[PDB]
C-alpha cells in the first residue's frame, strides 16, 4: 500500500479527539471555524475538512483564495473564511467558490462590490479590525468606523462578520491580549450603536481558546490545537488534553558496519539541515544523525544493541522524546513552523482504528 | 493571469542560458544527465523536464520513484534515472515505467530481477560504487550483468567534496571507481554509460566526463560553492520569489509588531504587509530578513508569520497595494544570502519553496505557463 519510502501518517481519531476536547471547553451557542490554512498545518488540507464537516464545525478558514478553492474543488460545502489578503485578480473566483473575505479598507469593499454586482450575485466578507498585531486590518478609530458603516450599505456586499487576532494570547500575562480586546470591543460597541450589523464576531485563537473564557463572543478560531499541539509551553495545558496526530516517518533503506543507517528523507522533504541536533527514533530508542543532511537522505549511528534490519520503521517525529516542539526549540523556531515544513513529496497516509484508511500524493 | 498573491517565478531562458553553457563545457560525445530531483530544485521537475526535453539532453535524474512517475504521467520520454534508494515495494513500478534504478549489491538486483521476470521485461539499472572497489564487489557485478531481466546500463559514484578548494579527496574517489571500471573492461562488463561528476566536478574537473555528467544546482543559476571555478561558466539564476504589497498603513512610535511584539516601532514608520510567510518557505528562522521592492532593501520587522510579513518601508518610495515585492532572485536579495543568514546551502533555500507557492514560467519577458499545485 505505501510505496514511497517516507510520509506523513495523520490520525484521523486523534483529530477527532483533539476537536471534542476543544468542543467541551464550549458553551452550545459558541461556533467553532477551524482553522486548515497551509495545507491543514501540513496535515492535508482536503482529508482535515472532510473530517470536520462530518464533526460538524461552523466555518473554515484558510490563507489563500487557492486554499479555498481546492475544498471547493474537493466537495466541501462548508463557509470558508479567507483571513487574509485577497488581491483583485482573485475576488471573482473568492466569489464564485462563495469563499467569505477578510476585508481591511473601503477601496477594496469597493472594488469587490462591482465584482459581486458584476456577477450579480452578494459577496460574503468579514472585516478585520488591527487591534495590536499591527499586521492587517482597520485602526480601532473613528475613522474606520464610518468607513464601515459606509461599506456596510454597499449591495452586493453581506457584510457578516468582524474579527481581530491577538498577537500575545499565549504568554503567561494576557495584559497586551485583554488590552487589543478592548480595541475591538471600542468598534463593537460603536457600530452596535451606529445599526451596523455583524451575525459572527470573534477573536480567540488557540491560545485565548484556552486561557481566556471571556472572549469567545460569537466563535472561535480552533488552530494549533485541533492538531493536537499547544500554541506555547505558557498557556493552561491542563484545561485541554491533546493528541498530536502527525507522525513523520522514514524507512531504513541501508545499514553498514560504528554501525551507520541512511534513511531515505532529507532537507528536501522538509528534516531541514539547519537542526543543529537532529535525531531519529527507531525501536524505541534515540540515535543522533550524523554528518550533513542531505537533500534527500541522512545518517544515523546506531550505537545500541538492537535488531534492526533494511526496511525497519524510523520516526523523525510526533512520538515519544522525538517531538515537532524539541525540533523547533532546537531551530529557535516554534511547532506550527515545523508541522509547515512537510514538502510536497511527502505523502500523506490516514490512519483511522489502526488501519491505513487513505495515502495521498501529491504528485500522481 | 496570476491569481495567487505569492509565486514562484521561473525564467526558462536563463535555464536554457545554463544549459548552452553548461553544454559549451562538454565535448560532442559526452552526454548530460539533468539532475531535477526535489521538483527540480523548486523550480518545477515537470516544466524543467519538458524543456531539457526540447533542448535535448542525454537522461535526467530524481530521487525518488514517485518523482519518475510524475513526470511519466505527464509525457516525459527521456531516461529517467532514480539516483536514490527504491524500496522493495516499488521494483514493479519503477520497471513499469521505465525508471532506472540504483543498485548496490547483488541481493538487490536479485529481487529486481525476480520482479522483472515476472512482469516479462526488463529492468534498467545502475550500479552505484562507495559497491566497495574491490576484487568481491567485481565479480559480484560480473554475477549481476548476468542476471537476464536486468540491463546493466551504467555504474557511478558521488563525489562528497568536489565543490571544495582541493580535490585530492575527489581524486582519491574518482580512482576507486576507474579501479572497477577497468577491472570490468578487462572482465567481459559492457557499461554503456559511466559517470561520477555533479555540478562541481562539471566546473572543476574537465577530466573526469567519462560518458555522461550530471548536471544539478548549476542547471538552475547557482554555484554548488563559492570555491568553484566559477569564471569556468557563467550563470543566470531562474527564479524569483515574489509576492505583492497587501496591505500598507502608517504606524505611530512605540508599537509592536508582530506575535511576541518582537519589534516596536522607534518613531512613525511605514508598515508594509506581505503575504507570504514560513509555511511558503520564507523560513522564520531568518535572523536579518529583507525584501526587495522597487529596487530598494526593506527589513522584514517582527516575527515572521505563517502566511505573513511586515516590512518598514523607510525610504521616499512610492508603493500602493498591489505592488511586487521579490523576496528572492534579483539584486541584492539572492537565495545564497539567505542561506548564509540561516547557516545552510542555496540549495535547501530553493527547495524550501512550498507547495502553495504557484510556479509561473517566462520567456521572453511574457507570461507563458502557471502551475498550481492544488487545483
Ligand atoms: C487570523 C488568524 N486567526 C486564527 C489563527 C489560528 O491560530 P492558532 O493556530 O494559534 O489557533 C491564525 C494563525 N496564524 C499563524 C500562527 O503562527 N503564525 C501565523 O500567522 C491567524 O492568523
Ligand atoms: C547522486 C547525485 N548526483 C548528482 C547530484 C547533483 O549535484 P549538484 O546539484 O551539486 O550538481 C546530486 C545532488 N545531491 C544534493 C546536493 O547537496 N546535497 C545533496 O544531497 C546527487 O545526489
Amino acid at each position: 500500500k505505501i510505496t514511497v519510502p517516507t510520509w506523513a501518517e495523520i490520525n484521523l481519531d486523534n483529530l477527532r479527539f483533539n476537536l471534542n476536547n476543544i468542543k467541551n471547553l464550549l458553551e452550545e451557542d459558541i461556533k467553532i471555524c477551524g482553522v486548515i490554512k497551509a495545507d491543514a498545518y501540513g496535515h492535508g488540507a482536503v482529508e482535515v475538512a472532510k473530517l470536520l464537516e462530518k464533526e460538524k464545525v461552523d466555518y473554515l478558514a484558510v490563507a489563500r483564495t487557492a486554499e479555498g478553492i481546492e475544498l471547493r474543488q474537493n466537495g466541501i460545502t462548508l463557509p470558508i473564511l479567507n483571513l487574509g489578503y485577497t488581491p483583485d485578480e482573485a475576488f471573482e473566483d473568492s466569489i464564485k467558490n462563495k469563499i467569505t473575505m477578510t476585508v481591511y479598507s473601503l477601496e477594496t469593499a469597493q472594488k469587490i462590490n462591482e465584482i459581486a454586482k458584476s456577477l450579480g450575485e452578494k459577496a460574503c466578507v468579514h472585516v478585520k479590525i488591527d487591534s495590536g498585531m499591527t499586521r492587517i486590518g482597520f485602526q480601532p478609530n473613528e475613522e474606520s468606523v464610518q468607513e464601515i458603516i459606509e461599506l456596510n450599505k454597499l449591495e452586493y456586499i453581506d457584510l457578516e462578520g468582524m474579527f481581530t487576532h491577538f498577537a500575545t494570547a499565549d504568554e503567561v500575562s494576557k495584559e497586551y491580549t485583554y488590552k487589543q480586546a478592548n480595541n475591538y470591543k471600542f468598534m463593537s460597541d460603536k457600530l452596535d450603536e451606529a445599526g451596523v450589523k455583524i451575525a459572527i464576531k470573534h477573536v480567540s485563537n488557540s491560545a485565548a481558546i484556552m486561557d481566556c473564557p471571556d472572549l469567545r463572543l460569537n466563535m472561535v478560531r480552533a488552530g494549533i490545537i485541533l492538531y493536537g499541539h499547544y500554541p506555547s509551553d505558557d498557556v493552561f495545558k491542563d484545561r485541554l488534553e491533546l493528541r498530536p496526530a502527525m507522525k513523520l516517518k522514514s524507512k531504513i533503506g541501508h545499514i553498514k558496519q560504528e554501525t551507520i543507517a541512511t534513511v531515505p528523507i532529507g532537507y528536501a522533504d522538509g528534516f531541514t539541515r539547519i537542526q543543529k541536533n537532529p535525531k531519529v527514533l527507531i525501536k524505541g530508542e534515540v540515535f543522533d544523525v550524523v554528518g550533513r543532511i542531505c537533500m534527500d537522505q541522512i545518517m544515523v549511528r546506531i550505537d545500541k544493541d538492537i535488531d534492526i534490519k533494511v526496511g525497519d520503521e524510523v520516526i523523525l517525529f510526533g512520538e515519544g522524546e522525538v517531538t515537532a516542539e524539541r525540533i523547533a526549540k532546537d531551530l529557535g523556531t516554534i511547532n506550527y513552523e515545523v508541522l509547515c515544513m512537510i514538502s510536497r513529496r511527502v505523502d500523506r497516509v490516514y490512519m483511522e482504528n489502526n488501519e491505513l484508511v487513505q495515502i495521498n500524493s501529491y504528485l500522481l
